[PDB]
DNA sequence: TTAGGGTTAGGG
DNA sequence: TTAGGGTTAGGG
């Protein structure tokens, strides 16, 4: 079994009335939780408006995310795969995006190669293989845009992927302003 | 005089036809350049669509920025105070925003203290001193929003500022998702 | 060398 | 202790 970090969801935008009890009761519909916490101001004990749930298996996490949208105590919340504390301070660590950078694919990787690899993770809206506008050559990287952020979030938990005969690398796609 | 880094403008969105010669001819309207470069791909020599100019003094940089918008070889460009290479990899290093975070101002700093200190850098739109919503207590930081990004860019070239008798710290303002 | 995009972070 | 905002990044 994977360690808890890979079975854990960040639950954003909680109603300030939601409690560990009501958060647990909601996410238990997809399986047993090994942890559940609503984060609170230590001084006032007021809710900070988010928390975490940790399922007993990866399959349970996926089932919960497959059943979005989630409404708890009368507010629609935003569950996300938990980004590890060690990523704090990295550009884009907590940005939610639908686009993935793929590097290391050299000059023989075409759009369909990326599609064949990534389509099992989720619905793909577009793929871009970057080329040099003057030489025409492939530049050895591309982007995959999904219809939802969750495939990106899951994919980037594994940095290195074997694609089209290459040791490729994935990164969450960041705009110029974010990089 | 100041080091070149503080006399330097990043010029974003260049026409791909702009050359060092045409970039220089444009910016020399405001003073003599000690440096001018159009950045290119090392393999193909295609323009990357940006460059730098460095003026002989800080006053000349200010004069150029006071004369925006700038159009060069038929394209409107975006000049920006240059962000040092050493900032690469920090969240928000290259963000362009009108809003400034001000920390370290404790519980006795009011809007007018920030207005009095910052108004010399440019036109101020709004000032917010942040308080705890329930208690009303000042939380020791605030935000200054200007009508343009350039005052922010200039201000954050100096991290530490004395404000209302405090050692304060300034940061470009980021959304929570970017931190 | 593996950060685009007509979206804009560094050569010498 | 110095990251807001009904704006959502961690305590045990």
């Amino acid at each position: 079994r994977e360690k808890e970090q890979f079975r854990k969801l960040f639950i954003g935008g909680l109603s300030f009335e939601t409690t560990e009890e009501s958060l647990r009761n909601y996410y238990e519909q997809w399986g047993k939780l090994t942890d559940c916490v609503v984060m609170r101001d230590p001084a006032s004990k007021r809710s900070r408006g988010f928390g975490f749930v940790t399922f007993s298996s990866m399959a349970e996490v996926d089932a919960a995310m497959a059943a979005r949208p989630h409404s708890i105590d009368g507010r629609v919340v935003e569950p996300k795969r938990a980004v590890a504390r060690e990523e704090s301070g990295k550009p884009g660590a907590h940005v939610t995006v639908k686009k993935l950078f793929v590097g290391g694919i050299k000059e023989d990787t075409e759009e369909h190669h990326l599609r064949d690899y990534f389509e099992e993770y989720g619905k793909i809206d577009t793929i871009e293989i970057i080329t040099d506008r003057q030489s025409g050559k492939k530049r050895g990287f591309g982007f995959v845009t999904f219809d939802d952020h969750d495939p990106v979030d899951k994919i980037v938990l594994q940095k290195y992927h074997t694609i089209n005969g290459h040791n490729a690398e994935v990164r969450k796609a960041l705009s110029r302003q974010e990089m």
